[PDB]
């Protein structure tokens, strides 16, 4: 019997958080907001509880979980070799950044890290997440709140779609600020490696780390709707595509809304953060509009839209370059 408890994002009712903390202590899984996407979390030191996350998501065991912390002191408990990067961390944490370090803790079971000698760590800039972790007293292991393969939940409506009846508690703090998962940066190798683009933008990381490596899998290509998805990087072929795929809905920017008939406006190029904020909602709307094909306009591989494109490329059933 899933309880959905609404809380203020800045000053959440600590009584709701306590209820959540209790469930975590009982080895239950709960869903909570962050500034990026909703997470589905368990006690990070509880092997059995973390196993439930995999079951509930229908997730491969080889796909490791991000461990969420509230203090730099917790970092010492779980990781080693981070001391040269403390200046960096203190500049972006709390915030939408996940970093890979060598695993110290034997407190974090292998299921969490998929037997890897590394651990992904994030200190989320969302008062609800921070206050929950602190009150609970252990780190929380949490992937995104969605059935594996599907778009990451950015609001409680999407969470309910995927998890009503399957978890005891969803904390609702409204639509997540960014709409997109944290930037993941691997700091275990000699040169830092970008594993996932996010709200900490590539251009910013390149300023800080001139030798940042951006693997091919980041630039090429999860987050997938139920209907086939057609991504159109070259918008001159838009007309060809529309006519090739007749029974369709289009996801488009505002400045090209008038150029279609059946269209979801995801946001404006004027304010690209609007596009990031709404893109996953758009895919969930689209898949329900009773059309055979979802057709999405492409975006610049720059700033936050880089992250958007990363997500769409990984979701698309066909790309049109
Ligand atoms: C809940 C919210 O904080 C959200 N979490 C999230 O997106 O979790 P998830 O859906 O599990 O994505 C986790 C990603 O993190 C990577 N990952 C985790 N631990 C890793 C490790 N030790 N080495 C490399 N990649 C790792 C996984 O491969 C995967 O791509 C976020 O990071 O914004
Ligand atoms: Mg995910």
């Amino acid at each position: 019997s899933t309880r959905v408890l609404k809380v203020d994002p800045l000053f959440p009712d600590e009584k709701v958080l306590k209820e959540a903390a209790e469930l975590l202590r009982n080895g239950e899984v709960i869903i909570f907001p962050t500034e990026t996407v909703y997470g589905i979390g368990a006690d990070a030191y509880n092997e059995e509880a973390c196993k439930k996350i995999f079951k509930l998501k229908e997730r491969p065991a080889d796909n490791p979980l991000i461990v969420h912390i509230h203090s730099f002191k917790q970092l010492e408990e779980i990781a080693e070799g981070y001391e040269p990067h403390l200046d960096f961390l203190k500049k972006f944490w709390p915030g939408p950044l996940t970093v890979i370090f060598r695993k110290k803790s034997e407190k974090i079971p292998p299921v969490v890290t998929a037997d890897l000698p590394t651990v992904a760590v994030r200190m989320p800039a969302h008062p609800v997440a921070l206050k929950l972790i602190e009150l609970f007293g252990h780190p929380i292991a949490a992937p995104s709140a969605n059935i594996s393969g599907r778009p990451s939940a950015t609001n409680v409506k999407h969470v309910i779609e995927d998890f009503m009846g399957k978890v005891k508690l969803i904390i609702d703090a409204g639509d997540t600020p960014f709409g997109l998962e944290s930037t993941i940066v691997d700091l275990t190798k000699e040169k830092p490696v970008l594993l996932r683009p996010g709200p900490v933008e590539v251009e910013r990381l390149k300023e800080l780390f001139p030798e940042l490596v951006v693997p091919d899998f980041v630039r090429k290509g999860h987050y997938a709707p139920l209907k086939p998805l057609i991504l159109v990087e070259d918008l001159t072929k838009m007309e060809e595509v529309l006519k090739k795929y007749p029974d369709h809905v289009v996801i488009c920017v505002e400045e090209r809304k008038e150029l279609y008939d059946d269209r979801i406006v995801v946001g404006s190029l004027k304010n690209p953060y609007s596009i990031a904020q709404n893109i996953f909602s758009a895919l969930r709307e689209a898949e329900k509009m009773g059309k055979e094909y979802i057709i999405v306009e492409g975006f610049e591989e720059r700033g936050i839209l880089f992250a958007v494109m990363n997500r769409l490329r990984k979701a698309a059933t066909e790309i049109v370059r």
